[PDB]
């Protein structure tokens, strides 16, 4: 699948102190592609869509490609660990 207006990301877990909070990590390189400061709202997508603020993703996840959000968030959206999901700034 592709995304002309987002990027694809491959879903991975929070942090460990992210659930709850509707964070979504993102490295340097998405949130430049993005054009999404740290706080921004963006979109997660695959089978539906769901909302949450941007998050600096930590040393070892950039340039990896992957988005962390929690379970719930994995669910709101419908994507599995691993997926693939477009990730969108709500403009």
């Amino acid at each position: 699948m592709e995304s002309n207006n987002g990027i694809i990301l491959r879903v991975a877990e929070a942090n460990s102190t992210d659930p709850g909070m509707s964070r979504v990590r993102l490295d340097e390189s998405s949130r430049r592609l993005l054009d999404a400061e740290i706080g921004d709202v963006v979109e997660i997508e695959k089978v539906r869509k769901t909302v949450g603020r941007v998050y600096r993703a930590r040393p070892e996840d950039e340039n990896k490609g992957i988005v962390r959000i929690d379970s719930v968030m994995r669910n709101n959206c419908g994507a599995s660990i691993g997926d693939k999901v477009k990730v969108r700034k709500v403009r």
